[PDB]
Order: C-alpha cells, then structure tokens, then sequence
C-alpha cells in the first residue's frame, strides 16, 4: 500500500507531533504534498509488523538502537546525505546510525545520563566519584544521602563500570566486533568494585531502584541523582532547586554514559523516498524546523549544530552534550539483547554479595560472546 504523492510519519505520542505537524503544514505550501503525523501505540512493535509487507509510514520516528533489527529485515531505506549536509551535525552522530556500514537514519535528538544536584544541600557538585563515600558521612551528619540512583539497571550503572576501560561492543571502524566484548576488562572490575563498596559501607541501598531514587531527591532527602531529560519534568514540579552537570570521573576517566539518538529512517517500501529526504534535509534538520517541535516538546540536545549552539544556553542542554560526548553510542545489533540481560545479572549478584566482582562479569562476558 504505497500511498504514493503523501507523508506519513510515524512518532511515538510523548514527542512533540503537534510541532511537527506544524512543520508538515509548512511543507505542504511548497510543496501541494500533504504530510500527515500519527502516533499509534506500540508504534515501534507494529512498525516491522506492518512493514514487512510494504505498508507502514514513509518515515519512522524512534531511537536509534531499534533501527538495526529494522535494518537486519532491510525495513529502512538507505540514505545519501551530501558531504555538506553531513557536516551540519555532530560528528558522533552519525556513528549511531550507520547499520553494517550503511547509513540508515537521520539523527534528530540526543540523550545521555546526568549527574542532577540539590543546589541547597550541595553548593558544588563532586568532581569524582572517589569522594563521594566522604560526601555522604560528611551528608549523613545531617540526616540527608549524598546520592541516590537506579541500581536494578544496567543502563544506570554502566556509566561507572565504563569509565576505567569497560565497553560493550568494539567499535573499530563502522562495524562491532560480536566476539569483542568489555565487560570482563580491567576496567570494568575496577568500576563494578568501586560500586560494591558504596553499597557494602551502606553509602547506597542495594534495591534502590528509579521510582525510590526519584522520590528521595525529589523531595530533598538526598543531594544528587543520575537521571535523564526525561526525568527534569518532574523535579520541577517537586520545587527543589537543582543544577544538572557533568558525570565524576573515576580513577581520572570519565564516566561512560550511553548514547541514545532520536532517528528519523524512511520505509524501504516507501514510494516517496525522495520527497521524505527533502522533507528531513531541508524542513525539519533546519533551525525553524527543531524550534517547531521543540516548541511543542522539548527534544534535549539536538544533532543539528546550529540550533545546539542556542539550545546549549539552558545548563541542563549543554550538560547532557558534554555527557554524550564522552559517553558511548548504545550499539545497534541484535546482540545487545544479550548484553543487557546478563549485564542486569552481573551486577545484581555482585551488589548482594551472591557473587563477587571477578565471578559475576567472567560469566555475563561468557553469556554475551556465546
Ligand atoms: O513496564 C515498563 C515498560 O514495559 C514495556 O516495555 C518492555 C519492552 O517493550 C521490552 O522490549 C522489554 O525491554 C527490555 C529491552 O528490550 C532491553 O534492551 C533492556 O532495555 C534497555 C533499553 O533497550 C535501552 O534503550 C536502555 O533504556 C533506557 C532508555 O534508552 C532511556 O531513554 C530511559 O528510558 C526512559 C524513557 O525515555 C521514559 O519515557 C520513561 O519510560 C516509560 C516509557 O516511555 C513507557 O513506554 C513505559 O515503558 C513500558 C513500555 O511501554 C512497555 O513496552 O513506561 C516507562 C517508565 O518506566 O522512563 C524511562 C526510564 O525508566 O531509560 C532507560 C533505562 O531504563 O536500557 C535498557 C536496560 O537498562 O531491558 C528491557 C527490560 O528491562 O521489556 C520491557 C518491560 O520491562
């Protein structure tokens, strides 16, 4: 069902589609083409579904670490952005979208962790992770914690065991080593190690977990958190007085957040391949066009470097860049569903003493690379 001389796109309904529509509107004067924006649910489940057999929207919204099971299927048309084109975003960016060495998306949003302070109990924010321990007895004193995160995932936690040398995937040139795995390094041991400690001298809580975390800087128990743009919403409805910043270091490394990249990929069965790229190069990848969405709903840091430049004015926009730029790109292929899973596990058993640091990553390492 190639609709054909029409624009579909597809974005998830916590996005700002009305601002994109908007962007739609614009497009449709220079064009007489119509776009039309939905945002059905499970829209990233439905999408391979109806896609497999030529249907779907011209343009899919989503973040970028569901685009190479996409793109394993041959859903995602490929796409060939000119030199100049390529240079009006960031660098980095462009990793997050190349499938087996074919670029596959445009990059739109990025997201990475942050270090998020109470401004009243901390004045200044850590520099290093090695003098948070001091922090929090100096914190306890008082009856308040120095920090408080999600520890039951390992996308919270890996920005720690990373630091020092852990990484997921090899990254050597545009592809991912499968067999090259960083979860059993140096690195890794050193930072899940360091984390045992916190929780071992009862710095931190073994179950602490998002909704917990969340609650407690919230409502002014503990002076700092690692959370997400996502997160910033309701912190403001809590009142509290916050600053976000760059991630401690540790051991003098930075902390190693993941990437997230908001994409925009073009259904291979699309019959308006050419319309969509004009539509992305030139109405939405434009100033007017982030602005516009953004408006609507905020997107975090951007890829466009243009409007970056202004966005990065709010300390919390140029902190989650800083931490992206230091973090590493959530790999693409299949095979993180494994890393996931066995990373979860690896550090739970350690963190409850139901295995050691040196047991638990050999035997997440073995699960992975198997
Ligand atoms: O119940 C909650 C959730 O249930 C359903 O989700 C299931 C999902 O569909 C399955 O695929 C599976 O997911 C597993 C996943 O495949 C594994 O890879 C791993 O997940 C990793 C992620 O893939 C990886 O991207 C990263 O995730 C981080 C995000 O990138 C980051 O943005 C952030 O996420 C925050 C969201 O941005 C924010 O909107 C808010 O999320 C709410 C969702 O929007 C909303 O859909 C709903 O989620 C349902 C979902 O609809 C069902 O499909 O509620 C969410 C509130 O929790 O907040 C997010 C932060 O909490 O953060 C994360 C890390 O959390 O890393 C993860 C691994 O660390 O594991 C997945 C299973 O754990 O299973 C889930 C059901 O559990």
């Amino acid at each position: 069902k190639i609709e054909e001389g029409k624009l579909v796109i597809w974005i998830n309904g916590d996005k700002g589609y009305n601002g994109l529509a908007e962007v739609g509107k614009k497009f449709e004067k220079d064009t007489g083409i119509k776009v039309t924006v939905e945002h059905p649910d499970k829209l990233e489940e439905k999408f391979p579904q109806v896609a497999a057999t030529g249907d779907g929207p011209d343009i899919i919204f989503w973040a970028h670490d569901r685009f190479g099971g996409y793109a394993q299927s041959g859903l995602l048309a490929e796409i060939t952005p000119d030199k100049a084109f390529q240079d009006k975003l960031y660098p980095f960016t462009w990793d997050a979208v190349r499938y087996n060495g074919k670029l596959i998306a445009y990059p739109i949003a990025v997201e990475a962790l942050s270090l998020i302070y109470n401004k009243d109990l901390l004045p200044n924010p850590p520099k290093t992770w090695e003098e948070i321990p001091a922090l929090d007895k100096e914190l306890k004193a008082k009856g308040k914690s120095a920090l408080m995160f999600n520890l039951q995932e390992p996308y919270f936690t890996w920005p720690l065991i990373a630091a020092d040398g852990g990484y997921a995937f090899k990254y050597e040139n545009g592809k991912y080593d499968i067999k090259d795995v960083g979860v059993d390094n140096a690195g890794a041991k050193a930072g899940l190690t360091f984390l045992v400690d916190l929780i071992k001298n009862k710095h931190m809580n073994a179950d602490t977990d998002y909704s917990i975390a969340e609650a407690a800087f919230n409502k002014g128990e503990t002076a700092m958190t690692i959370n997400g743009p996502w997160a910033w919403s309701n912190i403001d409805t809590s009142k509290v007085n916050y600053g976000v910043t760059v991630l401690p270091t540790f051991k003098g490394q930075p902390s190693k957040p993941f990437v997230g990249v908001l994409s925009a990929g073009i259904n291979a069965a699309s019959p308006n391949k050419e319309l969509a790229k004009e539509f992305l190069e030139n109405y939405l990848l434009t100033d007017e066009g982030l602005e516009a969405v953004n408006k609507d709903k905020p997107l975090g840091a951007v890829a466009l470097k243009s409007y970056e430049e202004e966005l990065a004015k709010d300390p919390r926009i140029a902190a989650t860049m800083e931490n992206a730029q230091k973090g590493e790109i959530m790999p693409n292929i299949p095979q993180m569903s494994a890393f996931w899973y066995a990373v979860r596990t690896a550090v739970i058993n350690a963190a409850s003493g139901r295995q050691t640091v040196d047991e638990a990553l050999k035997d997440a390492q073995t699960r992975i690379t198997k």
